[PDB]
């Protein structure tokens, strides 16, 4: 039930939308997924891929 | 950073790849997602969605 972003590990613009790479708590690296930014309401994760 | 399945409204067979729809704390009703099941690691709210 409960989905936790741990890091934002990476950006891309592709034709036009902005998506973030994200790592999940409780899965694999083999499971990151990229996320549009609409819904990434989430300024520590960012701010730390920022920087 | 932080999120959360409300409710568990619906399940697809497609192309034999389960997925469920999904309503997301926090967000509108407009933003469900259907979601791989291989990731929904979530009893509670898929005996919810059986019964």
């Amino acid at each position: 039930g409960e989905y936790v972003v741990e890091k934002v590990l990476d950006r891309r613009v592709v034709k036009g939308k902005v998506e973030y790479l994200l790592k999940w708590k409780g899965f694999s690296d083999e499971d990151n997924t990229w996320e549009p930014e609409e819904n990434l309401d989430c300024p520590d994760l960012i701010a730390e891929f920022l920087q």
